[PDB]
DNA sequence: CGGCTTCGCGCA
DNA sequence: TGCGCGAAGCCGAT
């Protein structure tokens, strides 16, 4: 519907109805940014065709209490910045509190909205909210993929077994869907209290040391749309060249460090891709980084979109389910409870340091996250309980948590999703093994351990 | 049947 | 350090 720099395959109809006479509403959830946002861009273009203004609505659920302050403050601080950015474009933004199923339905009826638009998330709860909203409105309802370069439903119509089968499908579609963004045209027809409330409720559950001092260090990542672009620029200028060689060395700060911003949608992944492609850097680094942000990120969306049990044992490939089941009665060399993992009270100082990097920074290094989750399986009572422990700690403490990438990455580590079978072992069966000595031969483990006590 | 993210391991 | 191989199962291939 309408457009010049607008591929209509990025948009799909969720509900048919008679377009009302009122404003077009972008229900923003996953992509909390004003620039490089196809969902906001398509809402703007729709509003222009109907000769009405575009508005933005955001509903804050009670689901923040299940995580921590660190995610709550990162999102809210960024949202305070976004509120101003939209204001400059004469686009009003309304922030609701409660269940989106009821509030968004009510918001469209009370403000006489003409069209409703939302962005795309493959997670179960978003689909739940959408179905409730559909049953509570009569205006058309659209969905736009503003998070993936190639729309999730276009890249593939099925669960992809591996990156080597998904890669050619995804990259074949890049010349069509990888394109520059148009400017957001302003409207022509023209929070801080929520933040103090949520913190007061989340203070009793704060991660604290033995000195009653909080563990989280908030200065490693400034939230917001402007900071995200700043992190992207310094990556291309200072880190991209060495990425290909040092990306898996957790003693070196060579990752992009973009994942917190990407998760809350404060920066567009397509934007990162556009700028990295144009950079003249190590071709091996660019290929490695573009592979991660394109293939692996968007195959995580694919995984959750086509496996609604994406966070459960049932979603593992049959060979992994058969192997792990056979080893359910094997004696584990160690058994730790969730609380003992959470506090870093295992026998393994490398594991403990990884959990400490997570507790202190809210961003565990990408390489050690594999080691971290595989030892949770190795030292747990059962595969299901390891999945519970890993998902729990990931979503509680990772700034980028509660994300398709986390479920796919944990399912890769514990259940062999998007991996293959390896040598038979006790307890972990044919799931890929990673060892302390394997890490010693790859990077300075003692240095990593010492930085994080 | 070729060859698989991120493996360990032997060996330059 | 980097490379090649081993141990495994299966997908798209033919
Ligand atoms: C056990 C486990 C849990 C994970 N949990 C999360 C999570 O909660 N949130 C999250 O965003 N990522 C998660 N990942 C993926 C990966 O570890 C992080 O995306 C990465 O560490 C973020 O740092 P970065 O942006 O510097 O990564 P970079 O090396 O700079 O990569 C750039 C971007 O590529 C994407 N990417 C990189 N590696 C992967 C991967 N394996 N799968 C999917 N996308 C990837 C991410 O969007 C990332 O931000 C998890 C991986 C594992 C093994």
């Amino acid at each position: 519907p309408r457009g010049s720099h607008m591929n209509p395959k990025r948009i799909r109809a969720l509900k048919s109805g008679k377009q009302g006479d009122g404003p077009v509403v972008y229900w923003m959830s996953r992509d909390q940014r004003a620039e490089d946002n196809w969902a906001l861009l398509f809402s703007r273009a729709i509003a222009k065709e109907a000769n009405v203004p575009v508005v933005v609505v955001f509903c804050l659920t009670d689901e923040f209490l299940e995580a921590g302050i660190r995610q709550y403050e990162f999102m809210l601080k960024g949202l305070q910045e976004l509120e101003v950015s939209l204001s400059r474009k004469k686009i009003p933004s309304f922030f609701l509190r409660g269940d989106p199923g009821e509030k968004i339905s009510r918001f469209v009826k009370d403000y006489n909205a003409g069209t409703l638009v939302t962005d795309f998330s493959p997670l179960r709860i978003k689909n739940q909210w959408i179905e409730k909203v559909i049953s509570g409105i009569s205006i058309p309802f659209f969905e736009v993929d503003a998070h993936n370069v190639v729309p999730c439903w276009e890249a593939s119509q099925k669960h992809e077994y591996a990156a080597h089968t998904f890669r050619p499908k995804l990259y074949a579609l890049l010349p069509e869907f990888l394109e520059e963004f148009p400017e957001l045209e302003p409207n022509s027809v023209t929070l801080s209290d929520v933040l103090e409330t949520g913190v007061k409720a989340l203070l009793p559950e704060r991660a604290l040391l033995k000195n009653k001092d909080p563990l989280f260090e908030p200065w490693h990542f400034e939230p917001g749309e402007k900071a995200a672009k700043k992190v992207m620029e310094s990556f291309i200028a200072d880190r991209l060249d060495s990425y290909g060689a040092l990306r898996n060395d957790p003693t070196k700060n060579m990752l992009s460090n973009l994942s917190p911003y990407l998760h809350f949608g404060q920066i567009s992944s397509q934007r990162v891709v556009l700028e990295v492609e144009k950079a003249e850097s190590n071709p091996g680094s660019k290929k490695a980084f573009l592979d991660e942000i394109l293939i692996w990120k968007e195959i995580s969306d694919n995984f959750c979109y086509y496996n609604p049990g994406y966070d459960g044992f049932e979603s593992f490939p049959s060979w992994a389910k058969e192997s792990l089941n056979a080893h359910r009665n094997d004696v584990r060399s160690h058994i730790y409870t969730l609380e003992e993992f959470e506090a870093g009270k295992t026998h393994d100082p490398l594991w403990n340091a990884s959990q400490m990097e997570l507790l202190s920074t809210g961003k565990m290094h990408g390489y050690t996250r594999m080691y971290w989750a595989k030892k949770i399986l190795e030292w747990s009572e059962s595969p299901e309980k390891a999945l519970e422990i890993a998902i729990c700690l990931n979503d509680r403490y990772e700034l980028d948590g509660r994300d398709p990438n986390g479920y796919a990455g944990i399912a890769w580590s514990i259940g062999g999703v998007h991996d293959r079978a390896w040598g038979e072992r006790e307890v972990t069966g044919k799931i890929r093994y990673m060892s302390y000595e394997g890490c010693k031969r790859k990077f300075d483990v003692k240095l990593y351990i010492e930085k994080y006590s």
